[PDB]
């Protein structure tokens, strides 16, 4: 039908013809008509899970606030995306848990069972979450804040990101990217509680290519100079995703780990201890290679899994992705679209009204 209020009908029945809105068509920096129509059907999965992320994230700005616990963000993120997306096994989905990572945490934090953190009004929040229909995924991300003082720390980043977006083309360079996004990102200088910082790209953090059903296809974006001279390739999808903070502007390991993936290139395992099979299947089953959450399998009534899971990752079926830290008190922010290198033009399929 039409939309309602608070989101509930699925983009599928938005849209009854099964032919999703475009995302924003950009000329890069014949036969290709011909090649661009003949993955049509792919072109059109990435936008129905593309526009499910547009009307979920305008649904979360709207009650996102200081108060609410970090778990009921995410529950009520991913409830509206299961809706919309028509969660329907590996065929549609969530791609990857929400992240909501706060403060000098800039990735891959969600909260597991118990966490009873309360996102404050000085928070700075990145919400980075995924959504797929037949393991074409959009990872796209946007950073919350209520104090204006962040103001020009976020135009920072968003400017990187979309510097970012408007390099990248078929023949670029990776490298080349990187140095534009840095250049941009740190023109800007930003004034926080009396002291004052250039904004500096998070070195160690990078976008990515996307594979089917594969978050990381294997390319690295990098942000900063000094990367690869690998070019990106006509067809190849990628997460153009920028931060910035004002910290040492490199990320390490912290916190509970929350996010695991099992590895792409890992094949079956014939296992006989009990709960370590079981979990496995149940991985196998609700996730395939697609990354996912302790709270995920608590919602799919699992418990004491926590050493299946270890088991898992020692194992190297399973790898973990704790989250990903900028030293104490610093701050940092991101911004990131899906592209599509379509032979007839770039497509920022995730773009919308809001950024
Ligand atoms: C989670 C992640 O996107 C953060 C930013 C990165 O640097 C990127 O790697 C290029 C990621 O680390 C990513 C894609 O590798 C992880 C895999 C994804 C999940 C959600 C665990
Ligand atoms: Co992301
Ligand atoms: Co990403």
């Amino acid at each position: 039908k039409v939309q309602t209020d608070p989101p509930s009908v699925p983009i599928c029945d938005l849209y009854p013809n099964g032919v999703f809105p475009k995302g924003q068509e950009c000329e890069y920096p014949e036969e290709k008509k011909a090649l661009d129509q003949a993955s049509e059907e792919i072109w059109n999965d990435f936008r129905e899970a593309a526009e499910a992320h547009r009307q979920v994230r305008k649904y979360v700005m709207s009650w996102i606030k200081p108060g609410m616990t970090m778990i009921e963000i995410c529950e009520k993120l991913e409830d509206c995306s299961r809706k919309l997306i028509k969660e329907n096994g590996l065929n549609a989905g969530l791609a990857f848990p929400t992240g909501c990572s706060l403060n000098n945490c800039a990735a891959h934090y969600t909260p597991n069972a118990g966490d009873t953190t309360v996102l404050q009004y000085d928070d700075i929040c990145k919400i980075d979450f995924g959504t797929h229909i037949s393991g074409r995924i959009i990872d796209c991300a946007f950073t919350v804040t209520f104090n204006p003082k962040y103001d020009t720390l976020l135009k920072a980043v968003k400017d990187a990101t979309n510097t970012g977006i408007k390099c990248a083309g078929i023949d670029v360079r990776l490298c080349d990217v990187g140095e534009a996004i840095q250049e941009v990102m740190e023109s800007y200088e930003v004034e926080i509680d009396g002291k004052t910082y250039q904004v500096k790209p998070i070195r160690n953090l990078n976008g990515h290519s996307i594979g089917q059903y594969r978050i990381h296809a294997g390319k690295t974006v990098p942000i900063v100079k000094g990367g690869e001279a690998t070019r990106m390739e006509e067809g190849e999808v990628y997460a153009i995703e920028t931060f910035g903070s004002t910290g040492k502007g490199v990320v390490h390991d912290d916190m509970e780990c929350s996010h695991y993936m099992k590895n792409f290139d890992v094949g079956h395992v014939p296992i006989r201890l009990p709960r370590t099979k079981h979990l496995l299947n149940v991985i196998n089953e609700n996730f395939g290679t697609l990354a996912f959450c302790r709270r995920w399998l608590d919602r799919l009534g699992e418990s004491k899994y926590l050493m299946a899971l270890k088991n898992l990752c020692d194992l190297g079926i399973v790898d973990p992705y704790p989250p990903l830290c900028d030293i104490k008190g610093s701050y940092t922010a991101q911004f990131e679209h899906t592209i599509l290198l379509r032979p007839t033009c770039k497509e920022v399929v995730s773009r919308g009204d809001d950024y």
